[PDB]
């Protein structure tokens, strides 16, 4: 493994200029620098640079190319009200995209060094973290095979880096979801719990075709009892009065078919913790929720996720009809509870261990 | 809306050219002098085609086809005739099926007739590299990817095509013992099994090495509750047997969405039902179809066919701590060897047929 003490830095010349906080559009505008470190099973780790960003240089033949072999985290760097930069469940992210890497055969690291890199790769440039309390410094660390022959097995070769970008919103702007059960986002057996770049390339052709058809966001459904996973890339929420009378707040289970968000795991602790209305991990299919909606036993839809954090869900096109979804008329009471707690604890207006500090 | 046109190439020549390699080769190990390559913008669409020296590729670190895996490829082979003429092998198919993936990818259309001339003046170019072997060719491996500079996802705006060019000799008869770990699935009804695009081989490295620590070449892949047996490896997979009926039948999965719809699987079928000597089934085959059968000496072979090798035996199955072996080696394989020959003939103009394009 590499160690961040061994770290090479290699400054621009010519720093670019701050975007305008207001109006970004989601991973679009990136920062002067990126870290990189190369792996070859022959040598073992590189050590680890923080250089200029600049375009990757890699041979036509490498395995991310052609077999997919690559994955990828989402965190984020807030400027504290305090002006201190602080990093939200980092932790988190490093240990899922190391278990991540196992299952994709990708070389292992010490997550303490992958962490500590990416900490001076935010410190320096640390100004590109907005001074803005609704907006933030996007990481990407993104893991690549880069073997060079064209046989399909464990890669020999590759490339670990990490990009900064600066984000607003990703897209309150409820959103509508196009909900067809011919397409599969993952199945049992699959990888669908991991954030290997083999998981979104096959989800494209949905999201094409639910723009066209009025929605912004895919709801995907699994199983014969059209089971609802996920709002597009984005954990499902939804906040109701279940089949037995009860207020609860429900989201589906990590059997294999969903990816565990930070966020959604945030948001089951806090509302644990909050004790006010029951919280399960548990199914809910199109019929529960038809259903539900014909009874006014729903209040709020939404998702979850590192770039939105929480967004609301207004409407759902189903079985050729449009389904609509109290959501928005509801507050969104925890939608924004929700939203304001996780925003307050990121930016220190609140301490709490799922914050660290610059 | 457009495409990129054969006319407009741009030949840029090495100066300094490689010596080829020794005919008797790893599998996409060695690659030649020259690429090909065509760029694409939403914007302008595609750009004039290029065939320049072989060279990494010069992308943005946010490319789509690094996060999002937006990718796909395809895999043919040129083969020198017994007459030294080198030849094609139902390339026209190829193209069809990287077109319906680039639409299943939601990266942009071409004319395949154009990509194709493209080819074959990259071969024509480096054609001292086609093997002058008789058991080894020239891999061609067209690809396809998005070069979308944001990390949002979404159909790209960029996109990058090239050709690459490895000449080989085989994969790995020499029979092969499967893993059959139904935990792992390759493809689900509703997604993109049916179609070569990167993120269906990403995920399968794991179950790879779970196969070789258990002292087996390629892994099985199972599906549903009725553990149906779909692929071997990435290979179409065939049985020849006597079929619940007592009659002899070659059988292989149907195209249901989870099934790859190979070159030479296409080729096998219409060869099968050509000669007309037995009953040719594309339907379900199940473990227990397998293990009721091979106790009750019902199998003859069984064989993945593929690009790289053609026909691959199976000998034996890794299945529930239980090792099944299949007597595809004692009987032959009358079956795999035949076709073996027969496709073999063709590629190496030893057999005159329309599968060819001479070049
Ligand atoms: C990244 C991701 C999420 C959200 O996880 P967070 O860690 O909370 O960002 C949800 N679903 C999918 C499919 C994802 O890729
Ligand atoms: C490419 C491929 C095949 C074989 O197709 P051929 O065109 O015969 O090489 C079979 N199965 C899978 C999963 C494939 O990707
Ligand atoms: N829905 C979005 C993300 C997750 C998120 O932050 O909600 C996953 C795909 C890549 C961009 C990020
Ligand atoms: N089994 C192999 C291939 C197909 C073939 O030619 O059999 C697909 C994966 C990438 C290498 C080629
Ligand atoms: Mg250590």
């Amino acid at each position: 493994t590499f160690k961040a003490k061994d770290l090479i830095v290699t400054p621009a010349t010519i720093l670019k200029e701050k975007p305008d906080p207001n109006n970004l559009v989601f991973g679009t505008v990136f920062t002067d620098h990126m870290l990189t470190v190369e792996w070859s099973s022959e040598f073992g780790w590189e050590k680890p640079h923080i250089k200029p960003l600049q375009n990757l240089s890699l041979h036509p033949g490498s395995s991310a190319l052609h077999y997919a072999v690559e994955l990828f985290e989402g965190l984020k760097a807030f400027r504290g009200v305090d002006n201190k930069i602080r990093l939200f469940q980092p932790n988190l992210n490093m240990d899922r995209m190391y278990r991540s890497a196992v299952r994709a055969t990708l070389p292992v690291f010490d997550k303490e060094e992958l962490l500590e890199c990416i900490q001076q790769l935010v410190k320096l440039d640390q100004e590109w973290v907005p001074y803005s309390t609704s907006a933030s410094l996007y990481i990407r660390p993104t893991f690549i095979g880069t073997e060079p022959s064209l046989g399909v097995k464990k890669p020999t070769k590759a490339l670990l880096f990490v990009l900064l970008s600066p984000v607003g919103p990703y897209f309150f702007n409820p959103v509508s979801l196009w909900a067809n059960p011919k397409y599969v986002r993952a199945w049992k057996g699959g990888t669908g719990d991991c954030k290997m770049g083999g998981n979104y390339g096959s989800s494209l052709f949905a999201q094409c075709e639910a723009v066209d058809n009025g929605c912004q966001q895919v709801l995907w459904l699994y199983g014969e009892d059209h089971q609802i996973t996920e709002v597009g890339t984005m954990n499902l929420f939804l906040y109701w009065i279940n089949e037995d009378g009860e207020e609860e707040l429900a989201t589906p289970p990590l059997d294999g078919i969903i990816l565990p968000g930070v966020t959604r795991r945030c948001i089951l602790d806090l509302a644990h913790q909050w004790g006010e209305f029951k919280v399960s991990e548990r199914y809910l299919t199109m019929d529960d929720l038809t259903t539900a909606l014909e009874g006014n036993r729903v209040r709020e839809m939404f998702g979850s996720g590192t770039a939105c954090v929480v967004c609301p869900v207004s409407d759902i096109l189903y079985k050729g009809e449009t389904i609509h979804i109290p959501t928005m008329e509801n507050g969104p009471k925890l939608a924004s509870r929700i939203l304001s707690k996780l925003t307050d604890i990121q930016y220190g207006r609140e301490e709490r261990d799922w914050t660290i500090v610059l």
